[PDB]
């Protein structure tokens, strides 16, 4: 690989604060060399300075940890990722044919209820902050709408599908998300920096606020940190680190986290965009130098994450910005997989 290139990374973290970024950060693994860099605050009223240390919300990276359970669980002989959701979860979709590989890919046509939650960002997340929605609730908030497409026939991003894998998780295992994540992940690669703490509010340790940007351009930012994200439990609500985020990538890209056949599986890229692809619960991102890097986003209110590896888990990257709603902020941190990867110009 390229070096990494930390006066890159450096304007990539200037840039996304003058975009409305309270704070940025980023930390790359470079093969046991680390390079990390900050700048701005993590709680912007009192004017603490953010760090690489700072624990985070790392939203629909939880999609990747709730994949790497069920993988385990398809390598133990107690899931077979064809079967029907139904098979596990009786009566639960109303079409027994939607399979656990469909809603694993983003395939299954499963309408995305957080559609109808934020279509007002600020209303929607003052709405959802302090609810506490069981998984029923929310595959009920989804089957409201009809399904978008014929299952397995088009990728349609949902938040639905990763409530349907926490159920299953749930379901096949007699135990709560948190103990198979613990048991299964954050145990085994001693991610002490990591939690899932659903349905507190509060994030252990010190950890960056976030700041949702509200529709209004220009618009006073709300301190959106501490909330339940019940809303997307086994979708989103992991919180972690930088360092923790790269422990993990690296470890799922290098073979640590299941069966080479099952690895293999999660790899299969249904297309996304023309540079992007996602295989089971994880992204695919062409960068411009032709290298692809393999992880995935976050956005729950007020962190944009993102958290990549390269094909053999040697270099790994974690980005945070502190805010969200915010696409020039989002667009902006994306660079720094650029940066991280593909080096100087
Ligand atoms: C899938 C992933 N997060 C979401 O689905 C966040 C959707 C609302 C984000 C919100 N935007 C709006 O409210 C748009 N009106 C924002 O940018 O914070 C997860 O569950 O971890």
């Amino acid at each position: 690989l390229p070096a990494p290139d930390d006066t890159g990374l450096q304007a990539v973290l200037h840039t996304a604060l003058s975009q409305g970024a309270p704070g940025a950060m980023v930390r790359v693994d470079d093969n046991g060399t680390i390079h990390q860099l900050s700048e701005g605050v993590a709680d912007r009223a009192t004017g603490r300075a953010i760090t690489t240390t700072d624990r985070f919300r790392v939203g629909s990276v939880t999609k990747s940890f709730s994949a790497v359970v069920l993988l385990q669980l398809v390598d133990e002989g107690k899931l077979d990722l064809d079967a029907s959701v139904n098979t596990y979860l009786p009566g639960l979709l109303p079409d027994d044919r939607i399979t656990v590989r469909q809603v694993m890919s983003h395939r299954s046509g499963l309408y995305d209820y957080t559609n109808d939650m934020f279509a007002q960002t600020v209303p929607g997340f003052e709405s959802v902050r302090n609810k506490v929605f069981s998984y029923q609730d929310l595959i009920t908030l989804s089957l409201k709408h009809g399904v978008t497409n014929a299952p397995g026939a088009a990728y349609s991003y949902s938040n639905t599908n990763f409530v349907v894998a926490g159920m299953l998780i749930e379901k096949l295992t007699g135990h709560s998300v948190a103990t198979e994540y613990q048991n299964r992940i954050f145990t085994p690669l001693n991610l002490t920096d990591t939690f899932y703490v659903h349905p507190d509010t509060v994030i252990p340790g010190t950890h960056a606020n976030g700041y949702l940007t509200p529709d209004e351009a220009g618009g006073a930012l709300v301190d959106s940190t501490e909330q339940t994200v019940s809303w997307a439990q086994s979708a989103g609500a992991v919180i972690s680190s930088t360092q923790d985020l790269d422990t993990f990538f690296s470890a799922l890209m290098s073979g640590q986290l299941m069966s080479a056949a099952q690895l293999a599986q999660m790899q299969q890229w249904t297309t996304v965009n023309s540079t992007q692809g996602y295989g089971l619960g994880l992204r695919r991102r062409d960068l411009s130098c032709g290298i692809s890097v393999y992880g995935h986003t976050g956005t729950v209110q007020g962190y944009y994450t993102y958290a990549f590896a390269s094909k053999d888990g040697k270099r790994s990257v974690t980005a945070l910005a502190n805010t969200s709603n915010n696409v020039n902020v989002l667009n902006t941190m994306a660079r720094t997989l650029e940066s991280a990867f593909c080096g100087k110009p």
